[PDB]
């Protein structure tokens, strides 16, 4: 299997984990229209939707790029009727789209959650509800949305305001897995057991530094081409990179850390660096 | 008792919210009662206004505010009147609520924010906002009117309204790690069957008694049990009937509409009963 003529619709996607998991979709002759706020260049933060494009088409891929506020519900509809008109039907839609505070219900203003619900709660379901017409008729339409699995011990309840988005993300999906099964589209989540270091930290750091206990985006995008490649009936799953590419084939887990040997740190709402009982290296 | 507390509450015009006002002002207490008009809707019974009579017939003092849950500085200046006037926070029950059972295919952007506005935000605003006049007090209980969290397939629709709740109830789980040093608790409080309000017999047009459910007191009984526990009572997704029969209730039947029927059961539940209930 492969996603030759397959068409992916993307939110973010202009640098880092979306990046990387367009460049992998890309590779194998998709195409991918990626949808993001603006197209300046910001002074801290690497790409933009025109040079993401570049690196799609580069990769092996069609690009489309389109200016577009995911909280903006019109923009979202005229996005996905953009891909629609150029592409003519969506097979793959990931939400990736983010917004991350770590402060509590205290700290963080409702200007700050509103930011937070409004692109991730809100802007996965208006996405994922743009998107599903046109994914109906297709070969093995999947939506897969870049959240983490619902936990509900105390210590996973925090910080309250980051941890309802991401959560309320993974319940849009889950929700969509059973509202859209019998039309036969996957909706699935996807999230990493480690940080992931994006060129982004580099940039913000301000230095050319190895990030010991972190590992690289490509964790995301292979686990996501994995599951992206699965029969449709693979769906309301809370997913693992890690225990997603162990359970497809791949032995040798530090191809990821993006320095191999080392002590690894853990992601939020993950116990551990590695799936139960990984002997890799 | 809740003799002297002041309680702030959204959707506390009518029904279930309109239950607990009165029996929390029953004992002598400050209700300040927020909603986004006061203007007398045709079909649904009450005002803010006419809530608070009750709230003074019943025996508290009350205190109506015109306020969208939506509009943060409206949420912001509703808790600050509350202060001015009652001087500060005991209780924040979180009811103002929104309902379309449609799945995410029939639920447009619109109206899914009406829901997640009202509910998931509102709950957000309304806690941040009451969450610093209530760290001095005596024992400061947050209550969310909201689900336990159920994670196997057949609760997770339909997607927009599941959403809208669960992301209430998470709020009041997130509040309650995070609020616990200071320690205020939150709980969320749901009942096991379908409460028929006076709003419900008056959208079928008829005074006819509903069998499968239950009355709000199971609600407002729920509630007061909660909020007289201790302020380390927290981070709990509790069921009415499940609270009322631990304080020592050993006949529900007191709640329902027409005692003896087969109940129905609330969404997110499985039993109209907690498990081994064998009174009447
Ligand atoms: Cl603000
Ligand atoms: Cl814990
Ligand atoms: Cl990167
Ligand atoms: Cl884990
Ligand atoms: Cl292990
Ligand atoms: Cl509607
Ligand atoms: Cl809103
Ligand atoms: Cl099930
Ligand atoms: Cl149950
Ligand atoms: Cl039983």
């Amino acid at each position: 299997m492969s996603l030759r003529g397959k068409t992916m619709f993307i939110s973010g996607g202009s640098r880092g984990i979306g990046l990387a998991i367009a460049k992998r979709v890309a590779a194998d002759g998709a195409n991918v229209a990626l949808v993001a706020k603006s197209a300046e260049p910001h002074p801290k933060l690497p790409g933009t939707i025109y040079t993401a494009a570049k690196e799609i088409e580069e990769a092996g891929g069609q690009a489309l790029p389109i200016v577009g506020d995911i909280r903006d519900g019109d923009a979202v509809a005229a996005a996905v009727a953009k891909t629609v008109e150029q592409f003519g039907g969506i097979d793959i839609c990931v939400n990736n789209a983010s917004a991350i505070n770590l402060g509590s219900i205290e700290e963080v203003p409702l200007k700050r959650f509103d930011l937070m619900n409004g692109i991730q709660v809100r802007g996965t379901y208006a996405v994922s509800q743009s998107c599903i017409p046109h994914m109906k008729g297709r070969d093995n339409p999947h939506i897969l949305t870049l959240s983490p699995p619902i936990r509900l011990e105390p210590k996973w309840l925090r910080p309250t305001p980051y941890m309802m988005a991401k959560y309320g993300m993974t319940l849009c999906a889950l929700g969509i897995a059973e509202e859209l099964r019998d039309a036969g589209i996957a909706s699935n989540t996807l999230w990493p057991r480690t940080t992931v270091a994006t060129a982004a930290v580099q940039n913000l750091l301000g230095g050319d530094e190895a990030m010991a206990r972190s590992r690289k985006p490509e964790v995301y995008a292979d686990a996501a081409y994995v599951v992206l490649n699965k029969p449709s009936s693979y769906t309301g799953n809370t997913l693992l990179c890690e225990d997603v590419l162990l359970e497809s084939g791949v032995t040798d887990l530090s191809v990821y850390d993006c320095v191999p040997g080392s002590e690894l740190g853990v992601d939020l709402w993950v116990d551990s660096p590695n799936p139960p009982g990984y002997t890799g290296p």
